[PDB]
């Protein structure tokens, strides 16, 4: 199995974001990390066969601001708000392993640290 | 700047596809691999106030699988196809930078080799 | 590349506030503080043919007064005002650089501290 | 009692540009040069509750162009021989002493030579 | 990391024309001389995938009448004093990095000195 | 005369492509190589006075891929695509030989080898 227990953010070894296996419903697989669901972190995939020649994944990802809500003295865990990311993958079914392989590391490098795009994210920015 | 070129995919030290600037109108910067424009990579990028508390960016990547086409005996330097990344995070004004740190490790960490999600896509699979 | 950091308020090197570049799209230059968008200094400066014998400078700084505010039972970080400065300078396409050195230098010494201006501004006064 | 002569330009005691009270018709300072209204560096400034949450200052600077001018000639047409500054700042009611202070530092911080914009209008440039 | 200041007109080490990067605005790179904007000589450079099968770039340049100029003077009408060079070079997708290559040797062969291009700009003539 | 043979290309006296005088009806300059009207390259250039002052240069070049091009089963010499520069230069009545002399430089060193434009262009990149 791929749908296993991962970690999301990596801390060192502490403080890392764990997101776990919770549901896998039409297609959509889903994973949440502990504690409240609503303060949770959460992430979803499928892929289909978009069109005749392509497949496509459609990624998502929650990162939740975590905070306490406090009204009329009953106080609740909740997420001050969310960021949210979505990603969608198209592939042709022509691509082999290597193909699909290197489409990988593109999206690694494209996020890599250092690099233009998640510099400008890390720093509330543009490009400039 | 963060308008730079950048390794998009990272082969060692060789074979590694780089990106460079190619234009920023309109507020989509974009960043091109050399030769052919026909068979180079592509990464675009844009922010924008979605809404009254969210800010958006809209990322783009197209990995190529590089080709020759020939027609009537006249080659041409093509792409036989093209996977198409497509991501959108939002990310709400009051995220600090700490806070969008953590957006990028999250990403980071989705994508880590090992990871569901990148072994799933690095193997023409799904999740199971 | 002039599009630099520098300090916005000079607090002596104690509590000073820095800006940093921070996009470049649609061609106007943006720098904003280290805080949460919410609680961000900002400053913008574009400059354009505004004639066909004049270039126009167009610059905005916004000050804000930071505060805590508790919203839904939850806490975010917000602005509890700010303060707009926005400048217009109109120069001849024939001056010299020199005949600009010293458009700047007058600019400077307008708010030199002691002269009749800052010090109005400061006193929360009007000049007499 | 503010309404006293100030040097306008700086030129380190040999050829520095002194401006004196000229009119004060209307609760509107002026203050001009020692040269024809034609060549002459000219200040006014006034202040007026813009509106029932804002003061505002209007603070006007006329700047003659220097290079190749006839002293005392009649220079046609006005407008290829004077640069005009005009500052509008809004200042919310609540605002303090101590908060106009720092304001007016904030002003001369924008101005103060080496900075972006100074560098820029002197040299007849824009960002980069 | 093409940006760079360059020699426009080689004198052969003595009166040569600099011209330095001055704006990017919008991804258009702009680099204009030491002088009033009105005097200055001017290069300014884009490119854009004009429709589905090209590329194409835009170069301007703007170069001053120097013989009765006066330095820092104000010299009307502005189109008696100023020449435009306006160039749009398409290039097909196809092209490789080799391609290009050939394509600048193509322009700096038609400009080349002796050659009748050159030769009839420089005398004020046509083709005889 | 100036209206003679040239090379074109200059591939080291092995290859030079060399263009020569082939018609001017009309009062356009023309030059083609040695080639089958199907697959020379072909340069063209005008003088026309455009305004009452002004005088404009209208040149083109036209730089062939040669195939061979099997049509109705049989064979023929053809042109895979063509690459297209087109070129206008306005110079005012009042520029004397010295002053035409300069724009000739000036179109000499912006193609250059090592200059950014000429290096862009060969590279299928932009300006960044």
């Amino acid at each position: 199995s791929n749908f296993t227990q991962f970690v999301l953010v990596d801390n060192g070894g502490t403080g890392d974001v764990t997101v776990a296996p919770s549901n896998f419903a039409n297609g959509v697989a889903e994973w949440i990390s502990s504690n409240s669901r609503s303060q949770a972190y959460k992430v979803t995939c499928s892929v289909r066969q978009s069109s005749a020649q392509n497949r496509k994944y459609t990624i998502k990802v929650e990162v939740p601001k975590v905070a306490t809500q406090t009204v009329g003295g009953v106080e609740l865990p909740v997420a001050a708000w969310r960021s949210y990311l979505n990603m969608e993958l198209t592939i042709p079914i022509f691509a082999t392993n290597s193909d699909c392989e290197l489409i990988v590391k593109a999206m690694q490098g494209l996020l890599k640290d250092g690099n233009p795009i998640p510099s400008a994210i890390a720093a509330n920015s543009g490009i400039y």
